[PDB]
């Protein structure tokens, strides 16, 4: 579990979200495992504007952060699971380093702010959704 508070937004991972999420839905896409709602509170984070691809991930199934190096962006192809039918999911971005399943809505961040959090993984990987490319959380 897990989500990212910026300005009047919470992004979640779209197969986490709640009743509550989908009754404020400012945007969703299936493709990339993100919706994102409005709040009346103001946000603690700030998203990352930059092509890092190094930075520190929350694991939730170790109660540690970790270093990771992950690919850029891409369309890579996501078995099927109780949530989703098997489908390339988009804006996915890979890591070596252990997650499980309840890991996902763990934060990935770099020097210069959010850039995701945990969507996937197994065997030893860790995906994360990329969130740098939504401008509009920004304002
Ligand atoms: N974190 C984690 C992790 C590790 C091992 C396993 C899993 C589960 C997993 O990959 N998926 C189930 C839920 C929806 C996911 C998706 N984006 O399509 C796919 N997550
Ligand atoms: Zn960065």
């Amino acid at each position: 579990s897990g989500a990212i508070y910026v300005g009047n937004y919470r992004v979640v991972n779209r197969h986490l979200a709640t009743h509550n999420d989908w009754a404020n839905l400012v945007w969703e896409d299936s493709s990339r495992d993100l919706l994102v709602s409005s709040t009346t509170a103001q946000g603690c984070d700030t998203i990352a504007r930059c092509d890092c691809q190094t930075g520190v991930y929350y694991c939730s199934s170790r109660r540690k952060h970790y270093p990771v190096s992950f690919s850029k962006p891409s369309l890579i192809f996501v078995e099927a699971s109780e949530y989703y039918p098997a489908r390339y999911q988009s804006h996915l971005m890979l890591a070596v380093g252990h997650s499980e399943p309840g890991d996902c809505g763990g934060i990935l961040r770099c020097q210069h702010g959010v850039v995701g959090i945990v969507s996937t993984g197994g065997n030893g990987l860790v995906g994360f959704a990329d969130v740098r490319d939504l401008l509009w959380l920004d304002e």
